[PDB]
């Protein structure tokens, strides 16, 4: 433009160091940005440092310990500001600094100047900035160069940025090929688009509520966003004299959606078999170039095809021969990445990959419909359990499982199928026969921990050593062991398993040697939960016998087929769309963020950094093209792999609307698909309505309930130390069998029982019960740590559980909490009593694999990387993996003392207890499915039929008494054998007698009668007059038999 100002640096040299510290000295410069804008020489007499020694930093020699002393004035100064020479007692360590003008802080942050990061002890700072810089030049270019990324190009014409508020020059500079910066003289010569102040739209406000308080700026209606977005984009502000105010990078995901998403959403992505051949398509609306690289089976480039860019969508496409089926491929990108600030060139696998090479290095063209990739009969495979009505869904009884947890240890699984999808076909193995038994008794669904492509297992078998293999193999592949306390064992000729067993002997809270070795094993074994997504829509390769190419696809479907057809269970998949394993332009597992940088990840609105609140690299499902990729992904798992439902990890990091959108999309494919998820944190309500327990009321989207879970288990997931033992649950005898440490009051115990009863009636917000004080309360009025307790509209929106893959197993919680006088048999009943609140409740029942086997992880709280050793499940029923070493010290170190106290209170369960627990478990699940009354499905039907006795301040503590009405009132006899059901769970050491049903013709269920001495109700007595005496630690299911007509049943009372 002819006129208008040239934005430029301050006309002054980039400063050097004023002085350098000598011995026993440190030096601090204050780079006076405002006085570098010159005119008069500023005066620095009022500048002073406050300097003091504490315990973290003690290197100062003459620190003044009086805040009102402003005498530590600059040693000298020049045009760039003052500096201080600080005497020291030493040259290592650190010093504490506060920079002041008088007693006012110019930097409102205690400065830790550590001579480790700063070898020459000569640092610089700027006012209003907590950063400690290496040199005055660095600090100067921080102030007068591009920093952060707080500008937000949110649609075509709207740009939000605080740094340009009320300032004369505000513009959007850009360079196709290089990083915007001042030129040889000192001016910003690059092209720009001028910005005018404006007011945020109602659509920008609705779209980005967490930004609607940013100062808004308008772009020319004719601006060419295609060209701007090709390279680095940098918003700049400047004074009247053209001096640079601030300059920041731009986040563009808003405008990318405004510009391209409408067109890009109508397209299909990945390597797609058609009639004419194969269409490749990838979305890369900012890339300068995309070439499709075709690879031979041995990974030699055999063709390279520049792709065609569609300017409306920003998608790139290429069409080739149908002979490309089976070919490996990547996308060679030429694309600017805001994090590196450079135009990167790298090859990336397809985010829409549906097949992969070993370890996910290349994607592969595949037609998932090929009969070659299907087990015989696949096309006719049906769901063994219905999921159509709410009553169908309430029957769901989930068994949460992991591919290695299932088979890694089962000697009766062929050695080569161990830890593999195909282990589920080993029809005579202990593991599969055990699962068949569980299914026959009423476990209806297997939920699989991550079986999409995860990043954290090396699928090259030659770089892996598992504990069943020689210890010398572990030394080969894990160079770290050779320099470790176990190095002597490389010669042993014994397996790692055999070694770890020997380490149990001397293992203790002082000598945690089992865990010490296992930490090394964990680095290079085959084991991980897998919450670490590499590709969302390919199976994991390490669980295939052959991870190269398409074999894993047929092996996966063969597993799926055996579960439905041979075990008789539906399959749920854990999915993890809330984060990616990595982001940025360099990491091997950064896929989405290499192709469309800063679009698929959720970013800090100020720094532009990829957030990590999930654990890892947070994703952005509020962005339209990630929403599409999620829905497309689930479509494949639904249709091509016949997955019956999905559990979303950290679902509350997703918009409610996005999750409902994905659900309507998938229901168009199969109406019976069930969606549910877990969540507690997020802190994303500022950006959108999150998909949380509270917000999902009425949607039919299920959520894990932590209410009954914590009431029955006791305590909470963040307890540590003695609190693990004091915070007894209903299942472990809160109030009624106190241990030596607890101070649980009767009121507290009765509070837990309110939460438990609420959960057994499906945790509905509007269920009305009598609370711990005899007060009438709606479910939402029962407190849960501040939140409303009951939150749902139907029991099918609530997933009850008392054990899960994450946090301590149920058995380990009982071991922490059970009084010394509870013997081994009483603790087994505690496990069953605990599980009974889930299995006999109206919420969907969920449980961890092996709870029927008293599963233990040796007190490990978080076993995601704790290997075969601590996650062992022994389907030969020799033990429950209890007491196999102290858990990992890095996470449970603070628990070693309480563990040592409690650990050896009773014997370790052996085969007798394991068989007894399993019978108890099957008894519970056979009861759950013995009557429609347990699984009403609909929350209004729950309210009209479900009540509780033994409530109020004078209840018998720990006795849970639920009634389910099948009588003349409420409605019709959904159950032709009974007019009502009584569920009684006597979680207490005393025998108890019920009088609430005197004269009523009550009788024990046939299932519990059949089990005889093995029943949870063994010893129950029903007297002639209908009074019922319940043993200690018992579970009893009673029914009023039904006559030629429908009896009066157990009418609910209007409270
Ligand atoms: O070597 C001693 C300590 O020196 C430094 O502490 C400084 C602070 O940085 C100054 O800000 C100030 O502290 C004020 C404080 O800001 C003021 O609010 C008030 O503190 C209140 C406090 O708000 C309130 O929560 C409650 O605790 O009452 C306090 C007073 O009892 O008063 C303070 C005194 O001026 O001055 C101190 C000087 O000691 C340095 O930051 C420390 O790390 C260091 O240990
Ligand atoms: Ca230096
Ligand atoms: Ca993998
Ligand atoms: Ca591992
Ligand atoms: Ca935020
Ligand atoms: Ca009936």
């Amino acid at each position: 433009d002819p006129q208008d100002v040239v934005v430029r640096l301050p006309d002054v040299a980039v400063p050097g160091e004023a002085v350098q510290a000598s011995a026993r000295q440190a030096v601090i410069h204050l780079v006076d940005i405002a006085g570098i804008t010159s005119s008069t020489p500023a005066d620095y007499a009022t500048k002073n440092l406050y300097l003091w020694n504490n315990e973290t930093c003690d290197a100062l020699s003459a620190p003044v310990a009086d805040w009102n002393d402003v005498s530590t004035t600059p040693t000298g100064s020049d045009k760039y500001g003052p500096y201080w020479v600080i005497p020291l007692t030493k040259e290592s360590g650190c010093i504490n600094v506060i920079v002041r003008d008088g007693t006012n802080k110019l930097i409102d942050s205690d400065l830790r100047v550590s001579f480790s990061d700063f070898t020459d002890r000569t640092v610089s700072v700027i006012a209003g900035n907590s950063a400690v810089y290496d040199s005055r030049a660095d600090a100067f270019r921080a102030a007068f160069g591009v920093a952060l990324a707080d500008a937000h190009w949110v649609d075509k014409t709207t740009l939000l940025w605080p740094g340009g508020e009320n300032k004369p020059i505000v513009r959007l500079y850009y360079s196709h090929s290089s990083k915007v910066a001042a030129d040889s003289n000192g001016e910003f010569s690059d092209k720009y688009v001028k910005l005018t102040p404006t007011t945020v739209n109602q659509q920008v406000s609705m779209r980005f509520p967490h930004l609607a308080s940013y100062p808004a700026f308008k772009l020319p209606d004719d601006v060419n966003v295609d060209e701007l977005l090709q390279g680095e984009t940098v918003a700049i502000a400047a004074e009247s004299d053209g001096i640079l105010s601030s300059a920041t990078q731009v986040q563009t995901a808003g405008v990318l959606d405004d510009t391209y998403a409408a067109a890009a959403e109508a397209l299909s992505y990945g390597a797609q078999l058609t009639d004419s051949g194969v269409t490749f398509r990838v979305w890369a609306p900012t890339a300068q170039q995309v070439e499709l690289v075709i690879y031979s089976a041995d990974k030699k480039v055999i063709a390279s095809h520049p792709m065609t860019r569609d300017s409306a969508s920003g998608a790139w496409s290429w069409q080739g021969g149908s002979d490309l089926k089976g070919a490996f491929y990547r996308y060679a990108m030429t694309v600017y990445h805001p994090q590196s600030r450079k135009v990167e060139q790298y090859e990336v696998t397809d985010p829409y990959a549906h097949s992969l090479s070993t370890n996910s290095e290349y994607s592969q063209v595949v037609d998932l419909n090929d009969s070659a990739l299907k087990p015989e009969g696949w096309d006719g495979l049906t769901m063994p359990h219905a999921q159509k009505t709410k009553a169908d869904l309430a029957k769901m009884t989930i068994h949460e499982s992991h591919i290695r947890d299932l088979s890694a240890w089962d000697q009766t699984v062929p050695a080569e199928l161990r830890g593999k999808y195909l282990a589920l076909t080993a029809q005579e193995s202990n593991m599969v026969q055990h699962l068949k038994q569980l299914s026959a008794s009423g476990v209806t669904h297997i939920e699989l921990l991550p079986v999409f492509d995860l990043a954290t297992v090396n699928e090259f078998s030659d770089k892996v050593a598992d504990i069943q293999q020689p210890f010398s193999r572990l030394c080969e592949v894990n160079s770290a062991v050779k320099s470790s306390e176990f190095a002597g064992y490389c010669d042993s000729g014994s397996t790692v398993e055999e070694v770890l067993t020997q380490l149990k002997q001397n293992d203790s809270k002082d000598n945690p040697q089992v865990q010490a070795l296992n930490t090394l094993v964990a680095q290079t074994d085959s084991y991980n939960w897998g919450y670490d997504p590499f590709h969302y829509t390919v199976p994991e390769g390490s669980y295939a016998t052959d991870p190269e190419g398409t074999a894993r696809i047929k092996e996966f479907r063969t597993m799926i087929q055996a579960i439905k057809q041979d075990l008789g269970m539906n399959v749920i998949m854990d999915v993890v769309y809330n984060h990616t394993n990595a982001a940025g332009p360099t990491d091997r597992t950064s896929v989405l963020d290499k192709i469309v940088p800063w679009y698929y990840q959720r970013l800090n609105e100020t720094t532009g950094s990829v957030e990590s609140a999930t654990c890892c690299s947070d994703s952005a499902p509020e962005h339209r093209m990630f929403a599409k990729l999620i829905a497309d992904s689930l479509a494949v798992w639904t249709t091509d792999y016949k997955i019956d439902g999905f559990r979303f990890d950290l679902m509350l990091y997703h918009p409610k609307a996005q999750i409902l959108s994905a659900w309507e999309r998938i229901k168009a494919l199969n109406p019976d698909i069930y969606f549910f998820g877990e969540g507690w944190d997020s802190n994303q309500s500022d950006r959108f309505e999150i998909a949380s327990q509270i917000n999902l009321k009425g949607t039919g989207i299920g959520t894990f309930s932590d209410r009954l879970r914590d009431a029955v288990r006791g305590g909470g997931p963040f307890d540590s130390g003695d609190a693990l033992r004091q915070n007894q649950g209903v299942g472990s005898g809160a109030g009624v069998l106190p241990n030596e440490l607890t101070t649980l009051s009767d009121d507290q115990a009765r509070h837990l029982a309110d939460l438990t009863r609420l959960g057994m009636a499906g945790n509905l917000a509007d269920f009305v019960l009598i609370d711990k004080d005899g007060a009438v309360k709606r479910g939402s009025e029962i407190d849960y740590n501040g939140a409303p307790g009951g939150y749902a509209a139907d029991p099918t929106e609530v997933v009850n559980y008392v054990s899960k893959h994450d946090n301590q197993t149920l058995w380990d919680m009982i071991s922490y909490k059970a009084a010394q006088e509870a013997d081994l048999d009483t603790r087994v009943r505690m496990q069953a009593v605990s599980l009974a609140t889930v299995m006999l409740g109206q919420g969907i029942a969920f449980d961890q694999q092996g709870s029927e086997l008293l599963r233990s992880k040796s007190f490990t709280r978080d076993s995601y990387d704790s290997g075969d050793w601590f996650n062992r499940v022994d389907y030969s029923l020799q033990d429950n993996n209890y007491n196999v070493g102290m858990p990992r010290s890095s996470d449970d170190g603070s628990n070693y003392d309480i563990i040592a106290r409690v650990k050896d209170a009773v014997a370790t369960p052996g085969e007798t207890e394991l068989k007894q627990m399993t019978a108890f478990y099957q008894e519970l699940t056979a009861l759950r499915k013995s009557s429609p009354l347990f699984t009403l499905g609909d929350g209004a039907t729950v309210m009209k039929r479900v009540d509780f006795r033994n409530t109020g301040a004078d209840q018998q503590t720990g006795l849970l008494v639920m009634t389910i009405d099948d009588g003349m009132q409420a409605g019709a006899s959904l159950d032709s054998r009974v007019d009502g059901i009584v569920v009684a769970i006597n979680a207490a050491p005393e025998s108890r007698t019920l009088q609430d049903f005197a004269g009523t013709s009550l009788q024990l269920s046939a299932i519990q009668q059949a089990a005889g001495d093995r029943s949870l109700a063994s010893g129950v007595q029903v007297a002639a007059d209908g009074s019922v005496t319940l043993p200690a630690w018992s579970v009893a299911v009673l029914e009023l038999p039904q006559g030629e007509s429908q009896g009066a049943g157990l009418p609910v009372s209007s409270k």
